[PDB]
């Protein structure tokens, strides 16, 4: 209770502004009607501009605090499942037995994709990236689901939202199967969201696939820890896109393309250049490659994160779960003992302590995904798949607020009016 | 020029805010430091926030001004041609004949797309709305053009620009040929950008196609007039998605989706409901349907526009163009006598005079395209198809400035940290 | 001598000489050249084999693949003992090979295949099938 009263902006006279208050975190200065006077604020990146009022996820970087509907991330990441966490993000409260079962059911009964969609995978290249293809199928869904594009219809929005929570794993797994050359596997309504996923990823007609309970649980938690993460860029891309009235699918396709933006956006050799230098300087079994690689450090490798100050509150469970997994796959993961040296370096090497390169959720999530026999390429895909429920919730919460079309201003510093005279002939 | 120096914000401590100025338009209050000082504004819609610094387009909504690199949209549409405008937007200066030759030859040299991509069209249903197919195709390019995804390599941006700029009209005319069961047409180097698009759009293997010069220029004009339009919704989505590393092919796809969002996002029968009531109340040859239709008015119908007050500057050269097209096609447009009636209505109906539902560039474009034979399903594909350069330039500029990642704030107003206790048991 | 042949002759005449043992009379040359020309376009079903290979397959591998698949389609010229069968099996390969080679190239780069053209020479045609597109007229440098 300090400046919870008001404030005033002065250019050459006084302009009083409100100061709305949130139940958690920082309050804000109501500047909505500022434009109705010509006075604008400059802020590339909006890191000093509240883009909306939300209630889905609360974060406090320095304290390492992550919340989804108030429930601490560590509580959900252990005593719940992906669907129960999805129900919360989507509905604001933990489900009831009758609520959860009905939500769960509808999700499983819509796991198959139309046979004509499956055909589209076949026109993509085999050498393509499961993520580049994941984007292709996603933004292509609107061509089929023309019965749920109208964003101002709550019926449509829900159907669309369910079409995505059900179809993402199916879609994703197929990206993997097609990339390696194994036949696509249909969803089994008798398996849980995660088990059914590991089956579509690893099943083959040659024999029945049997999901390890610890591995199934481990994937559900990877999903849980990636469910949502507040107003980041890839979620703010969904919001911006949705404001115009763009269909859900194309919005969910935008986020995927924006979630791996830093992965390809690096360079053909950004975090891959020195990966080629593991053949000439391999005399040293660690500082060759990804111990020397990071000249331009990456948080995509599991070290560092803009959100939190000292650590990732999602990395807690992910690390414990990481041990159980490795403590199950035994004699196939002993070679992946670089996970602890890398972690050791991340905790003691100056270079890391300096830039605060702490192991985040993705650090451990990766060791598990790698431990499980999953190819690197399919890691942001799985993250984009898990993060979709969040993008769904955000997009949905924006569709109640008033669906405010992002129509920003610009500080124009270009040319003043000038006559045009073309001196060409072609 | 009163306070183009400084001003003060009063939250609790008088914070000095520097006022920044442009060369045209209004002044901006640099608040890029407030956040750190723990001060966040609240502007859902960024209606009072300047997202960036730009030197491409300048709009004076009240005075009906639209400038591309300092040149009035009128002169450009009357004196220039799409490709030169393409050159100007991206480069900031008009092209010398030699530079024009160079640029035109680069767009021409890359019009034919990969044949594998051509196989994507064949995975879509013949009954898929063309726009949906377009977003589908464009969202699938990254899989094939994996060598121009490093949003940070200058050379990669040049390729990603030229590709989109060259292949878009090619993918647009294929979305049309597909939806009607007619064979695709390959690009032709001897043809112009507009004339070629006309050829790819209409010609068949059965007869020699005649490219009417009147239609050729008209089409061209539609393109120059739809090139860019400042920081609107689609241009915002592109930038936001882009500031998050998203590859150029993904940004344009969300820009495309963001662009037709208001179309499908209305209702399966929003501006289509009364288009069904033209069989029961057809007793009156106008006020039945789309004279009585707009209970919920639309600028999609070609009336009015939030940006300009009294009129749309792009509609001036579009109206003139529309005059020759109709006077060229003659005995195939006499029935299309409603354009006049509709224009008269907008100019005189007290409601239209009242709420300013004046005809905009699209009213006059719709007529041109309608007279030309291009279906309404294609109108938006052609808007986005022209609008691509505007998205690329804005995308490019964003990457030269500093590519400030989109990380806005929120006013949290959900639960406080609460404990989770498995309500269910399944 | 290989020198004279390469400087004085042309592939097809050498084709004629190798197979026949003697140089061709103009009339025999006309006859032979017209037979190679007359069978350059391959079966469209065979053309559908290229589309079953990955766009990332090394061209040579695709070639061995295509050529090892011809027997299924040309089942009427497999009797290695029928003299007439050998004549067909010779002419086919001799005519369709450069056609399958230029298709292995167009394929590996995502460009449309080019049909043979009777007006073009054996080399000029292979050049045309190798490089031309439907977008512009191709100039065959002599
Ligand atoms: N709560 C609800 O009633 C919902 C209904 N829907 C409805 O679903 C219908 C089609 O949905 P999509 O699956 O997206 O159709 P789709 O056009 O993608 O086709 C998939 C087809 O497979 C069937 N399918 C999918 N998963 C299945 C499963 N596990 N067991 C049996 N059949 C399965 C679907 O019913 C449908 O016929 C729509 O008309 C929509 O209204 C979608 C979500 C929620
Ligand atoms: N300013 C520049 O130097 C640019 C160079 N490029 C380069 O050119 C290559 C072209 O790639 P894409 O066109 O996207 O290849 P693509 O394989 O994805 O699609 C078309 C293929 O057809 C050829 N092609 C396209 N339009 C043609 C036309 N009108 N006439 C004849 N051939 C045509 C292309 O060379 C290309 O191999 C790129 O890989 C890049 O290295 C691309 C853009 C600009
Ligand atoms: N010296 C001879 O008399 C020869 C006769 N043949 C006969 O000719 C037939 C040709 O069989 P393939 O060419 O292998 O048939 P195919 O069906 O396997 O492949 C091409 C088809 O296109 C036609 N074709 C190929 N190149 C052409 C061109 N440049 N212009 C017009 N049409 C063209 C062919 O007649 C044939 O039906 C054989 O079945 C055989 O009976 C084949 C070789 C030599």
């Amino acid at each position: 209770a300090d400046t919870k009263a008001k404030l005033t902006l002065n250019g050459d006279t006084a302009v009083e502004l409100d100061v709305l208050k949130g139940t958690l975190g920082q309050d804000v200065i109501d500047i909505r009607t500022l434009g109705s006077k010509g006075v604008f604020t400059f802020d590339p990146g909006f890191t000093s501009t509240a883009s909306c009022e939300s209630k889905i996820t609360f974060i406090d970087g320095d304290e390492g605090i992550l919340l989804h509907r108030g429930f601490p991330i560590d509580q959900l990441a252990t005593d719940s499942n992906y669907l129960e966490v999805c129900y919360i993000l989507l509905n604001g409260e933990k489900p009831t037995q009758e609520q959860y079962d009905e939500f769960k059911t509808t999700v499983t009964r819509h796991t198959m994709i139309h046979e004509q969609i499956t055909r589209l995978f076949h026109a993509f290249r085999r050498d393509s990236h499961p993520m580049a293809v994941m984007c292709g199928i996603t933004g292509a869904l609107a061509a089929f689901y023309h019965d749920s594009l109208d964003v101002n219809n709550p019926r449509h929005r829900e159907i669309a939202a369910f079409r995505l929570l059900s179809k993402m794993p199916t879609m994703a797994a197929m990206c993997y199967k097609y990339s390696i050359g194994q036949p696509f596997v249909y969803p089994r309504n008798d398996l849980s969201y995660a088990g059914n996923f590991l089956n579509m990823m690893f099943s083959t007609p040659c024999e029945p696939y049997e999901v390890n309970p610890i591995l199934e649980r481990a994937m559900d938690r990877i999903l849980i820890l990636h469910a949502d993460h507040e107003q980041n860029a890839s979620t703010s891309t969904v919001r911006t896109a949705g404001s115009s009235g763009a269909n859900p699918f194309a919005c969910i396709a935008a986020g995927i393309a924006s979630l791996w933006g830093p992965a390809h956006g690096g360079a053909n050799e950004a975090a891959l250049k020195m990966l080629e230098e593991i053949s000439s300087v391999k005399h040293i079994p660690e500082f060759f490659r990804r111990a020397k690689d990071k000249n331009d450090s990456f948080r995509l490798m599991g070290f560092g994160h803009r959100v939190y100050k000292n650590y990732d509150p999602r990395a807690t469970v992910m690390r414990e779960t990481c041990h159980e997994v490795l403590k199950e796959l035994g004699t196939k993961d002993d070679l992946l003992e670089v996970a602890m040296e890398l972690e050791n370096i991340a905790l003691n090497d100056p270079y890391f302590i300096e830039k605060k390169l702490y192991p985040n959720v993705d650090f451990y999530s990766g060791i598990i995904l790698k431990a499980m026999g999953i190819p690197s390429s399919m890691f942001t895909v799985i993250a984009a798949m898990a993060r979709t429920v969040g993008w769904i919730a955000h997009w949905s919460e924006m569709h109640s607020d008033g669906m405010k079309i992002a129509r920003p201003r610009q500080l124009y510093t270009g040319y003043e009016k000038r006559d045009f005279k073309s001196d060409i002939k072609r």
